[PDB]
RNA sequence: ACAU
DNA sequence: CGATGT
């Protein structure tokens, strides 16, 4: 089981759980940013691993680009999978934007298609993903 | 327990 | 040490 080196690898960054996330997808073979998030003020941390993972479909479908996408995390692949993200955040003024996200996220994945293969990165074996915040 |  | 998740 190797690295499939050309692929696409997000991560989420955070301030506080729940706080300020942001996520960003990177090249796995050279660690070159391909795109970056702007901070959400307060969101949870894997509200932010699911957002970055489907913005590394919408980001490839646009480019037609048929790379697959790791990510570190079990719960926000299995909500991609699910087309449904499972969060507990409440529901308040303080949280909108980042629920706005997710509510259109799912709303994408919804109404569009993608064949991306959507891979665990093995940290255990392989080390930090590529797109990792070092925090 | 596993993943963050 | 505490929080988010399956
Ligand atoms: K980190
Ligand atoms: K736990
Ligand atoms: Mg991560
Ligand atoms: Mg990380």
């Amino acid at each position: 089981e190797e690295i499939i080196w050309e692929s696409l690898s997000v991560d989420v960054g955070s301030q506080g759980n729940p706080g300020i996330v942001e996520y960003k997808g990177v090249d796995t073979k050279t660690g070159e940013v391909l795109f970056e998030r702007e901070p959400i003020p307060i969101g949870t941390n894997n509200m932010g691993e699911f957002l970055a993972i489907v913005h590394g479909l919408r980001y490839l479908k646009e480019r037609n680009s048929r790379k697959p996408i790791y990510s570190d995390s079990q719960t926000a692949i299995k909500w991609v999978k699910d087309k449904k993200a499972k969060s507990t955040l409440v529901r308040n003024e303080e949280t909108a934007l980042i629920w706005k996200l997710v509510d259109e996220a799912e709303e994408w994945l919804n109404t569009h298609t993608y064949e991306t293969p959507i891979l665990k990165w093995q940290t255990d074996k392989w080390g930090e993903i590529k797109a990792d915040y070092g925090r």
